[PDB]
C-alpha cells in the first residue's frame, strides 16, 4: 500500500512510520512545510502508525532528539514514539479489509487527516487546536497535550484492567474529535476500507 505523507503544516514535521518493532519504509524523515514523502508498506502489515515529531535536532548519521513523538532518537523510526503524539493508526489485509482511525490515546502534538485516496470509504479527521485548548494538567512543556494515562500513570487512565470509563481527561480530546479514540475503550472510530486502499496522511490539514 502507497501512503502519501503531505506536511501543510507551516512549521517542518518529521514523519515518522512504524510497527513497533520495526520501521515502515525508511521509517521517519524531514518535512518541511509542504513537502509529501511517498511510503510503501506491507501488505498484512498489522498495528501500523504514523505520527509528526516537532523540533527535531539530527546530526549527520540520524541520530538526535524531538520535542514530541521521538522514538529511541532516530530519524528512521523503528518504534513508536514517545507521547505526545496524534496517531494514523492502521491494519492492512486484516481477513479482506483495511482498518484505519487516528486516536489521541497517547495525546496530541500535530492535527492531522487519515484518508483513503482510493475508493470504498471516508477519511478521519482530528483537526481541532488541541494543543491550544489543552487542560493545564496535560500541557507537554516540549508542546503538544499528553494523554491522562502518560501524565497520571492510573489504572483508570491507562485502563490496565481491561475495565474503566470516559475521564474528564478523555472527553476533552473526544469534544475537540469525536472522530478519534480518546481512551483505550473508547467506543471505535475505526474505518473499514477494502484491502490493499492506498492513504493520504496531511499533518495541519485545514491550518
Amino acid at each position: 500500500a502507497t501512503f502519501e505523507i503531505v506536511n501543510r503544516c507551516s512549521y517542518t514535521v518529521w514523519a515518522a512510520a512504524s510497527k513497533g518493532d520495526a520501521a515502515l519504509d525508511a521509517g521517519g524523515r524531514q518535512l518541511n512545510s509542504g513537502e509529501s514523502w511517498t511510503i510503501n508498506v506491507e501488505p498484512g502489515t498489522n498495528g501500523g502508525k504514523i505520527w509528526a515529531r516537532t523540533d527535531c535536532y539530527f546530526d549527520d548519521s540520524g541520530s538526535g532528539i524531538c520535542k514530541t513523538g521521538d522514538c529511541g532518537g532516530l530519524l528512521r523510526c523503528k518504534r513508536f514514539g514517545r507521547p505526545p503524539t496524534t496517531l494514523a493508526e492502521f491494519s492492512l489485509n486484516q481477513y479482506g479489509k483495511d482498518y484505519i482511525d487516528i486516536s489521541n490515546i497517547k495525546g496530541f502534538n500535530v492535527p492531522m487527516n487519515f484518508s483513503p485516496t482510493t475508493r470504498g470509504c471516508r477519511g478521519v479527521r482530528c483537526a481541532a487546536d488541541i494543543v491550544g485548548q489543552c487542560p493545564a494538567k496535560l500541557k507537554a512543556p516540549g508542546g503538544g497535550c499528553n494523554d491522562a494515562c502518560t501524565v497520571f500513570q492510573t489504572s483508570e487512565y491507562c485502563c490496565t484492567t481491561g475495565k474503566c470509563g470516559p475521564t474528564e481527561y478523555s472527553r476533552f480530546f473526544k469534544r475537540l474529535c469525536p472522530d478519534a479514540f480518546s481512551y483505550v475503550l473508547d467506543k471505535p472510530t475505526t474505518v473499514t476500507c477494502p484491502g490493499s486502499s492506498n492513504y493520504r496522511v496531511t499533518f495541519c490539514p485545514t491550518a
